[PDB]
């Protein structure tokens, strides 16, 4: 329990002497890190960012006289309504109508709109477009042309054209004080555009002087290239911009903004969708005892200010999440060098791909690395089984069901042969299948008898254990006492168990033998020969031999 | 220094061939990766978002025709406020009051305002509610009731309910053109909502005209299951959202609005929170010297544009950042198998589980996995000692400090003995705790002595140095000096030094013998017959015996 | 192919038994866990987060009453324009100006504007800030001072200063309720700020009434410390923050607003940056023929409404994003421990840090694991070669070129040689660089020559080849022939082939025997003595001897 809960599990690893996999693994880190770095620095993703909310204070300065003979001046009572806030108006053309009475009249002829006779028009028709209401008839609204006759404001000048050029023109001479309060709550945070000791007589420009918050209508226009005295005929909206990108942080502490120019209205808008800007507004106020209206259809440019923006403060949760989800990409490496090792190991490299490129091998050291590296088993099941014959420089691997045929024509996989531990080595009639002729029919049961049906070879000649080394290793009574009484010292020898334990280490003997690896002796199966060699020198009394068992 | 940066360290792995883990580590592999492909593309988790900067104009078409007897008519001069933004105001209701002069006069008897007398009423007090200040006296409002005296604009019509059906009904009759234009200034892109060959001749409808910006006010109402003929009586907010769900990238672009309905004021609203919306206006002029005032309460809805959205555009940051964060998620599928593996090679999974589910039992070959998997090893410390008894079939692991008692006595942990090199062995009176009469009393110090009192086994019986492989294995001289010459073969086989390795690698040669591993070997303890059998075979000269040392 | 893709691959660990490692592994474990525990709950970072869309609908009430004799009242229609949605306007100080008609008339003498003679004026130039048009004459404003003459609405006010004290003093004691509706579209909820059953006869307080949305004015300037009285002379811009930090989860549901004031205008403005808040409005009439105005300049404060905030709902995207971005960090335990058993198995630990410190002396068991965990291994290159000296206790790496110069005096890195398998152990004249003076001269060609030109010791002594293990090992014949015969057991012993591999098992044998590993055995090159006996033992007829070849 507490022993269980008391250990630590690490990796075994190979640490490869190599120049060129250690340049390799060291310039991916380093490229890496650099780009991880780079990411976190350039997007200051170790910074929580939150918007902005803004307060706008808008204050227009200038005057403008027009003749018509009656000589006039507009001031911020006459061409500014009270917006001070994200939008304000300016004034820039007019069209006058006074004295309007609710009353019968004949419709201004706009566009075409005259009336031919009272079968062209109709009654009873709400006409937004000339605001009145049709009565059916036909009456002539000069002496030329006829329009249809409505219910409405009258006289009635709908439809006329905007005067050109625009009356108000030296609007854009006008000038806008712009104040801007803005705030990050989140990160408790507060300024404005306009700073103790900044220069009050300054108006804006791009590259002199940035931040003066002065700005002529004029100049707005002529910087993304728009023409005020065209414009100014119909009017439009006009959009300033106000940027705040604000490092909150006080080693890199930085919060100003920045001012930029985008027209808002589309020049090239249909004229049936009212293209420019303009408004109708009325003075009301009855005179000889009947309701008097006077009208002003008023285009101006309408100026949108729009503050947008974020602010950024170092955040130790952001920078650990950017943390964790850049850490696994310092895996490149062994990705890559484990891909390399991998490829180059593969018999095909050698077969194919060196003899046609000679720069390609040197890297077969890869191979070494591989078998150092990987350790390949299988499962064990039921149907493993491993044969290898004296005849063959190979191993054959059987992994399927015998559906009684015998295991010596049944094919298998080609595995080689393991090498041994040569630091210990170092120390001082026959049955159809039978290629050998020492080899005996077995005893088993029909449905398992394919299982003992194997050879020593796959051709005819000598048997294997005609040559000495069967008897030395495996036939050898005292070879096979002492190793059983390494196991056990104080064995005792009598009874028929020793016998039945010396096949046993006599079968072990021989599967070490010729399957050098213990997971592939385990599963190795015995050739008729060599175990009835076996059972003959070492006989059980009075039972029948069991065979190979599964060690699981 | 150079040559320790110029290493990669890889690790060793086992390559399981097994078709149950194959197809698992795979399938795995491909549920992880389809989610994170999933969550990729649905949530586009490679793009930037960025919030969008809007500007709305709005134009307002429809005239009415309200009776009283006086007959008028109702254009956008009427009304429509000069609100042509976010905002537009249409007026469905109204009560009007001519002729109001600053003035003492009774206030308007409203939910049950009437004064009984001038103990009901108060002088000096400000009243919002009547906009007016009591002065105190209670004097009749109508023949029949009375009412607080105030001094404010007169007549005072304040309470007045609402015109019941409202007069301007007919302004669900009216249409509203919205032209949005949106701007992404960190993706640099901008749009509007009314494109180059539109209709201009439509309204908007959900499913037949879902992009016509023209709104009929009723429509708007019926989409959202509203009663524009009951709100109109006292008025209401109701808001059209803009949302924008923009793709900015070249082979996926879609930025287009979607239109929705939804009343912004509460249909509930208390008696005394002033439900619907209205407000009060007033044209002032003076006449016959005396300041005059007309006032107008007019009741309608307030309709506010609500333009939201983001526009997205792939961003190379985003994307790595994504990445990094679902890359740890593809060692589920290790996780999963190793969790298999460990689990089923536990002692408890064939002692209780198997015997009850037969279904559990091919999965066994889990305990041969963990065995080429795991190396146990333990951490070498001063008490750490090996035991090993001839009479048992196991090893005994002391890791607890020795009070005195002696060595045989002491209880320790039931550990395995590893399997032997196979490949190499298939090549050609007695004291009160001894059990086997050889052992003697140990010449240590007392405080120490207990560490050398241990016997071979822990039953009576025969000593494991009467077998014949004790002489063979460590009393041999001739075994042991081969095996000293295998070190250095050009030893000087001369003075009491031979003797004393001969000591060493008997107590060796006996450690290995018992203890396969030399891992505990060299903590293993050999018992007192063994001991001062060899010490007798290699006796010093002029000393004492040290005993074993911690060979750290 | 199939085969190739039904595998799985596992780490081979090492598990040590270890208390502190197990609790340093479980400690920081712990520590990660509860950090991202806490990042994640703290930050709510399971959950998508929405900005929210705002409505906002104010009334405000309140009257006042205003001597001069005249006597008025204000109220909402008064001092409030039809601003009801995020901004609204109280006015608290008025300037009034009557009859004006557009003349030529002195200006206002504000701020030293005297004229002192034409010569100080200027004609032809537009001052907006007396708005008006100079002509150039200098006409006396009173019978002690002279200003400029201008073209404009006359008499002209223009810079006189706000009356002290305000006027409308008394709207400190109105009131303004706010009504609320938020949505988040996203996430498809929508609320307000006032709820069924809330009391309506409150006023906000920051601790008694947190959630009241009537507002006096004045307890709004004394929340955040600012002085009413003051702030009405000439006006101001303040802030009512409403701030929505909202989950709308369902077992954590809450979405209130909460209420905070902030002063939007400097109070330190410059004089000629407009300092305070306050609009001209005029009311026109002409009469007598002529075109008459009324001008009020209005001093007061704008509220300026800023709704913000977030709702999160939990998302199922956010919380894997979070937990693959979290996942990396549980490897530091990993981490920390491999660098601690890094760090202390090198050798400057004992030979320098443990005499200093012997509190660091039982952590020197980190080398026991390091050997147990890592394997080095070198790249086999063809310039690895390895010696040993028979007079030395350690094995040379050449790793260099050899330009000529004997492999004797060539130096190379001091590699120790490995500990053997005592498991299979515990079974039963001469040239000028030759020191020992068996060594012959080699006869390969001259410029491959210094690779044999190596002795068996550094200094003069017995020879390598003199010992019995010599002959017994690489010398013995029969022990050569049953090690061939281990491999192929029915080897044809006939020929010279049998002579060659005899010669090719004996340099074998003799680099197992001093060069323990397989990896270093296999470049590791033998003297010119052992391979000069071995050669005269097995010769080879007709041929020359190859010499060390490259195993790759
Ligand atoms: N690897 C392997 N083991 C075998 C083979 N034949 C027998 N054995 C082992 O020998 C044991 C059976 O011995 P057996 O001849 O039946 O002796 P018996 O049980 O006394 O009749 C089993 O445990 C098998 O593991 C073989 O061909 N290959
Ligand atoms: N593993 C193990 N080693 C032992 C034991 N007894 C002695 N040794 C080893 O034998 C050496 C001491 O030999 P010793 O009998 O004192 O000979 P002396 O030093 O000449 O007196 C030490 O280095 C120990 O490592 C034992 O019971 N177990
Ligand atoms: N490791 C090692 N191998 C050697 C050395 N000398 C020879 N060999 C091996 O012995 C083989 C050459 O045997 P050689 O004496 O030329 O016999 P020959 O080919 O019949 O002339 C090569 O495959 C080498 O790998 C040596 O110094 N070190
Ligand atoms: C995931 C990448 C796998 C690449 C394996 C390519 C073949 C390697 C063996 C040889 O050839
Ligand atoms: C990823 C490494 C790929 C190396 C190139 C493949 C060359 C194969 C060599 C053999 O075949
Ligand atoms: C990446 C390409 C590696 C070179 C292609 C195989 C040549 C060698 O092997
Ligand atoms: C990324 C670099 C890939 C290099 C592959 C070949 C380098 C190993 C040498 C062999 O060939
Ligand atoms: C973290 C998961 C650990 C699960 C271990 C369960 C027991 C395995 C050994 C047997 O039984
Ligand atoms: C995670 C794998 C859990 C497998 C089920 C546990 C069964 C235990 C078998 C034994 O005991
Ligand atoms: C997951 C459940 C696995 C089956 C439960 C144990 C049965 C076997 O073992
Ligand atoms: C997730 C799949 C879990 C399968 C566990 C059992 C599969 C291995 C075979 C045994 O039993
Ligand atoms: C990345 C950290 C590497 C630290 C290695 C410090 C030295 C270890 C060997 C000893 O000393
Ligand atoms: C990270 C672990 C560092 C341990 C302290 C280093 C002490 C070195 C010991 C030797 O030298
Ligand atoms: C961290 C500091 C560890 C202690 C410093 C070395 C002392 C021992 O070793
Ligand atoms: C973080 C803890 C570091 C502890 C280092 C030393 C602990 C191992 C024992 C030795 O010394
Ligand atoms: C449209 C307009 O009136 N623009 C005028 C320009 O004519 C004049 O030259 C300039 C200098 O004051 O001021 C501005
Ligand atoms: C640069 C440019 O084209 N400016 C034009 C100008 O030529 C034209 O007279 C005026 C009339 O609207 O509009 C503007
Ligand atoms: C409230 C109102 O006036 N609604 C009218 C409806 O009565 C009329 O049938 C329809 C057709 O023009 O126009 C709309
Ligand atoms: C569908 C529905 O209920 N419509 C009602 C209508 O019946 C009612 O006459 C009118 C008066 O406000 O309000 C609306
Ligand atoms: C607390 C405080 O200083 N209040 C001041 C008050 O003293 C002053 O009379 C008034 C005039 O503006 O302004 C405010
Ligand atoms: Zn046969
Ligand atoms: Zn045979
Ligand atoms: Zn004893
Ligand atoms: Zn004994
Ligand atoms: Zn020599
Ligand atoms: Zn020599």
């Amino acid at each position: 329990s507490w022993n269980d809960v008391f250990q630590y599990e690490t990796n075994k690893v190979t640490r490869i002497q190599s120049v060129n996999y250690g340049t390799i693994k060291w310039i991916l880190h380093m490229t890496v890190f650099s780009y991880v770095s780079f990411a976190l620095m350039s997007d200051k993703l170790y910074q929580r960012k939150e918007p902005l909310i803004s307060s706008v204070h808008t204050k227009v300065k200038g005057v403008a006289e027009v003749t018509e003979l009656v000589h006039g001046i507009f001031d911020t009572a006459d061409y500014t309504l009270p917006l001070q806030g994200n939008s304000f108006f300016v004034m820039t053309n007019y069209l006058k109508s006074e004295g309007q009475e609710q009353k019968l009249c004949p419709e201004y002829p706009s566009r075409g709109k005259q009336c031919h006779s009272d079968q062209g028009c109709i009654k009873g028709w709400m006409d937004p477009q000339s605001k009145g209401i049709q009565t059916g008839r036909c009456i002539p609204y000069d002496q030329k042309r006829k329009t249809c006759e409505i219910f409405a404001w009258c006289p009635a000048e709908e439809g006329k054209e905007a005067p050109r050029p625009a009356l108000l023109r030296s609007a854009e001479n006008f000038t806008v004080l712009i104040k801007n309060n803005i705030d990050f709550p989140g990160h408790n945070y507060t300024t404005r555009n306009i700073l103790p000791g900044m220069n009050i007589s300054c108006t804006f420009h791009k590259t002199w002087n940035p931040q003066c918050p002065i700005f002529r209508l004029g100049d707005i226009f002529q910087e993304i290239g728009e023409n005020f005295t065209e414009v100014a005929v119909q009017g439009g909206i006009m959009g300033i911009e106000i940027y705040w990108d604000c490092n909150l942080d006080s080693w890199s502490h930085r919060c100003q903004p920045k001012y930029s120019f985008r027209r808002l209205d589309d020049k090239y808008t249909n004229e049936s969708l009212f293209p420019g800007y303009n408004f109708r507004y009325a003075k009301y106020y009855k005179e000889n005892g009947m309701e008097k209206r006077t009208l002003i259809k008023a285009f101006g440019v309408r100026f949108d200010i729009l503050v947008f923006g974020t602010g950024g403060k170092f955040d130790i949760i952001q920078l650990v999440v950017y943390i964790g989800s850049t850490l696994s990409y310092f895996g490149l490496a062994t990705v890559c060098i484990d891909l390399i090792i991998n490829t180059y190991a593969s018999t095909c490299c050698r077969s194919r791909v060196y003899p046609s490129c000679k720069c390609c091998e040197p890297c077969a050291v890869n191979e070494y690395y591989y078998r150092k590296k990987c350790e390949p088993i299988v499962e064990p099941k039921p149907t493993l089984k491993y044969v290898s014959f004296v005849d063959e420089p190979h191993i054959w691997m059987v992994d399927q069901q015998l559906l009684g045929k015998s295991l010596q024509d049944v094919k298998g996989q080609e595995v080689p042969r393991p090498q041994t531990d040569f630091l210990e080595l170092s120390r001082l009639d026959s049955p159809d299948w039978c290629q050998c002729g020492n080899c005996l029919p077995s005893q088993l049961p029909e449905n398992r008898r394919a299982l003992e049906e194997l050879c020593c070879r796959r051709k005819p000649g000598q048997c294997i254990t005609t040559s000495e080394l069967f008897s030395k290793i495996v036939l050898s009574r005292e070879a096979l006492q002492l190793l059983l009484l390494y196991q056990e010292p104080l064995l005792a020898l009598e009874g028929e168990a020793i016998n039945s334990k010396l096949r046993h280490c006599a079968y072990r003997s021989y599967a070490t033998w010729r399957f050098v690896s213990q997971d592939m002796a385990d599963f190795a199966i015995l050739p008729s020969c060599c175990r009835w060699k076996i059972r003959k020198e070492f006989p059980k009394t009075q039972g029948q031999y069991s065979g190979f068992k599964y060690p699981y």
